């Protein structure tokens, strides 16, 4: 048990994702909402998303998170897994987080082009890794269903 393992566990304990939503970047139309904290590790989260998001060239994501702990360089690494095979990897940087602050984090996700929704549905896991700089804070997973 190292000082960094301890710091990582202090940030996670102080961390909470309050709400999240996806809109078609193009129209700004709201595709998916939810207030379930999908960043919580150790449990497989589920999300039923409209299969039209696969057609979106870009989707605008809003993350609303609270953090008791100060973070130097808060960033995300998200790997798109199809049947255990990584097809994509996104990188997002928020940067400095003020201790005991609530923050809205707007990220624009750019499209791959895609296998049809019917093939992908329930076979896609989004593996989100939660970093402060190069310190891994948490690893969480969400299984996607396209409806
Ligand atoms: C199929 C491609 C997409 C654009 C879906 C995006 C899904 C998410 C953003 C859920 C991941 C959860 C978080 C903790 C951010």
């Amino acid at each position: 048990m190292s000082a960094k393992d301890e710091r990582a566990r202090e940030i996670l304990r102080g961390f909470k994702l309050n709400w999240m939503n996806l809109r078609d970047a193009e129209t700004g139309k709201i595709l998916w909402q939810g207030t379930e904290d999908l960043s919580v590790p150790g449990v497989e989260h589920e999300a039923r998303v409209p299969k039209k998001i696969l057609k979106c060239k870009a989707v605008s994501r809003e993350l609303n998170f609270s953090s008791t702990e100060q973070m130097e360089k808060f960033r995300l690494e998200q790997k798109v897994y199809f049947k255990g095979q990584c097809l994509e990897e996104w990188f997002f940087e928020f940067g400095f987080v003020i201790p005991n602050s609530t923050n809205t984090w707007q990220s624009l996700i750019e499209a791959a082009p895609m296998m049809p929704a019917s093939v992908l549905t329930g076979n896609v896991i989004i593996e989100t890794k939660f970093f402060d700089d190069d310190l891994l804070v948490s690893t969480s997973r969400v299984r996607l269903f396209y409806v």
